[PDB]
């Protein structure tokens, strides 16, 4: 398995044409699960789940989708609510390739993805599996915003490898994980006009008109499907306080806490958190 | 394997000779773990993890010990802090079995024994699965006493079927496990003059002198071990924010809840269970 | 200051005429405020504030309304979600006395009915005092239903002298406030045909499919007055953990805890409330 | 009043000569009552409590104290766990001026000094007033050391106005409160040698072998007086999160928390702070 051999691209509607680069391996396996990776400045489908596809591909159909904004799918200067826009791509994705129901595995901005997929079109969500996601969290005791969010805030002014580097650094435990290849690749991809363009729309995306569909703490008890929550005990960016509201009014919920361990529990955590998810979504 | 092929006694001193009666299993099997009961009347290693021992004996050499005051261990009238008198007679047991450093699993009372152990001999106690354990527990929202620790008292001062039933009620989220059948096999155990008197005994034992050896939550913090701590969402004995405390201060603690479990984990959600101990002991 | 002597009634329209009852004191004063009692069998408003109308007459004109299905207001045997039925009352009665913008003080049920009121009309309500209220609270660790919601449930299809005492009894710290007296005087007004329909008809909209406009938690983040919560930390009803939404989401909000106080606030630490009110309400 | 009116000076001991500077003010006032500032690079107790001395000392004998490393007081290189260091001064004081069973006043480090010194000297301390409190306050959700903390151990390493600004925007919820003279100021008296020294010397105390005596959330179970914790909801140093063991476990413990209100609760809310300390205090 590799980028190149796993590469799709489609083309779907979203106010116009909206090209979306995706990752498809498995393809033997009859339980299909989606991917959605977190929101970092250069992040994409690939590098966020570098240490889960493989594993996974033995026992699902994995479709790994870079988010509108992301990786080679479209990066518009416009668009509405970010969640509802990523949502809306991916449904078009669905109907394009026959989907009908099927769980999804997403991680911060991708866990907000997920949540606003499952309460718009519930029918097509199967099980969810959200790590430190956005939108259902609401930190009940976290001044906002968090010294996490404070970063990326930082990094959208002055976009320069050192407020990278700074913001990398509290989104992980073991600080050894942000090398300096690591980095340069980041940057190296998130400081393109065309990255940047889109980092600072999906800024703006939250305030305003339909604020409203980023509070997803609100509507999450009407989801019926099982859902797991993970965390990190040490996330910096939506820190564990977060999961509160969701844990409650989720029928259907659980939660596992990994201690030493921040915001990328699919990379810090990858074992433990491949075999919750393998397990969580019925082994295939 | 039966209650009778599995059955083992063993005498051990603790201010004179303890008879522990324990239940071996899995004796192929290198890796050995230690299974400690809840503490409702009537409760002992057999029925409490009849879901749990023979899934744990295909994988680990399993001694799930019937603590001092239950089953056909000694129900002595008078001993000191319940949790360190039972780790006494397990510490007995682990030095006449020819036992090093060995896992623990313990529910409520047994998790406190669990912990109080570690405490006390932290060079024999490895990796720690604890569920809706007490002891390391303090409940920072919920009033004390507790819904479930009012019932269990009210059975103590009116030792009735009725109140047997009514403290069974509160310990599951799924009401239908507390069957005719279980409730007369529980009651007929828990009403014998041995039995009540140990009940009564244990109650004692929490207020007065030692009452600082039962606030274990003061304590975990030096525990250096992995510790599984699982809880039931719905728990109403020890509830889900009595987690707290332990999961901030264990350094490589995690927490893993159940939505629709109450404070019987390892009977509500058996196989869940069953499969996150067997990863988190090591597969054995 | 008696009953009698501060007794007045309005007839207002919500689906046909609709009779409340009301207590006036601090006639002239020039702030005008309006308490709302909270929910239990045989509540009204003289009983529920006895200590506290008096003290805050002698800064405020206080308005203690008895809400629809309570003391001599109107007992139908049907409504819609009852904060919004007793909202729609209370803006009735604001327009027939000529109100303009108005401070509310609610407890528990009354505490959901100012909120729904401040929501639905915003320019009438001013600063909020809510006293471990209804609607706006969510028990984030606490299962549901607490043992104080499963006390009044009980009285309600065992309407019985022994089930009202049970309920009163997890209301307060001091159960030494729950006396004989109290428990004839409060059977007596609970067990008449008329409450009971109401209590019945209060049983059937809470679980309608209105229940939504009862979820104040989703809401209050529009609220843009200073609010503040009171809560005894050994609440058995609305627990304290049923504070934190609405704490992390009102902008001005703010939060008092009293250690050894239980659901009736205004009571159990009567002198302290009564300043707290006061104070916050601008000493009249 | 002015900074030299209310200067006094009085020599203890602790390990030999120590020098303590505090200011006295309402001398007469039949109620004394002890102030004890926080702990930030230039603090001391006139700046920390200049808008609060003159109001309280229209009630109270105030005697607002600059803790061992602050202000006037001597500047030692080395010391045992501060709070225990910083109480034995305080013994020291109180002896010396002859005081009874005094109410303290304490801010982060001062309220952790408060406790220490109401634990080790129980007679000696009245009502405790605690904002932000250090020592107490365990971070249930915040990973640690938080923005506050990394932010005051940066100064620490690199002591430059920039990195003191810095420190004082995470203190206050309104940046505008940090005006350039204010940076100034402590600036001034943060970067002298002696200042450095005792900086340096607070941080090898902090990570010594002397932490336990640190974690008096383990403790205040045992404080019998009335303790009125106050927060700041939007506190990023001692987050809000920290409140809740002691609000659990101190028997007679209430709070209060201030929406829109960082960690310096004293200046953010003076009026609302000065007003809740004079009532819980008894009125002087």
């Amino acid at each position: 398995l590799t980028f190149e051999s796993t590469s799709r691209f489609a083309e779907v509607d979203v106010d116009g044409p909206l090209k979306l680069h995706y990752h498809e391996a498995g393809v033997g396996n009859d339980q299909t699960v989606v991917l959605l990776h977190g929101g970092g400045p250069g992040a994409a489908s690939w590098t966020n789940f570098s240490r889960n596809i493989a594993v996974l591909a033995r026992h699902f159909h994995v479709l790994a989708v870079d988010q509108p904004g992301y990786g080679h799918s479209d990066k518009r200067a416009e668009h509405g609510q970010f969640n509802r826009y990523a949502a809306m791509a991916l449904k078009g994705l669905f109907d394009q390739l026959g989907l009908g129901r099927v769980p999804l595995v997403g991680n911060s901005l991708g866990g907000g993805t997920a949540v606003r997929f499952a309460l718009d079109y519930p029918a097509r969500a199967g099980r969810l599996v959200l790590m430190g996601p956005g939108g259902l969290s609401i930190n009940l005791f976290a001044p906002d915003p968090t010294e996490g969010v404070k970063r990326l805030s930082k990094f959208s002014v002055a976009p320069t490898r050192e407020n990278l580097e700074a913001f990398l650094r509290v989104m992980v435990y073991d600080k050894n994980l942000i090398t300096p290849e690591l980095v340069d690749q980041r940057f190296a991809l998130a400081s393109t006009p065309e990255s940047l363009t889109a980092t600072r729309a999906m800024g703006k995306s939250f305030a305003g008109a339909d604020f409203e569909a980023g509070m997803m703490w609100r509507e999450v008890y009407r989801l019926r499907q099982p859902v797991l929550l993970i965390w990190g005990r040490e996330d910096r960016v939506n820190p564990l306080d977060g999961a509160l509201v969701a844990l409650k009014t989720i029928p259907r919920a659980q939660l596992h806490v990994f201690g030493q361990c921040g915001h990328w529990v699919q990379v810090e955590k990858f074992d433990e958190f491949n075999k919750l998810t393998i397990e969580f979504l019925g082994g295939g």
